[PDB]
């Protein structure tokens, strides 16, 4: 995943810097278990 690899592995970080190199998101928070990279 997009830094949100599982409990045990939920690098919100990671799927922040990736929503953050997406035009029209400035963040990206992780959920669901830490596997969804949910972008804002």
């Amino acid at each position: 995943g997009f830094g949100c690899n599982g409990x045990w592995n939920e690098d919100d970080l990671r799927c922040h810097a990736h929503c953050k190199s997406i035009p029209x998101y400035k963040g990206g928070y992780c959920a669901k278990x830490g596997f969804v990279c949910k972008c804002y």
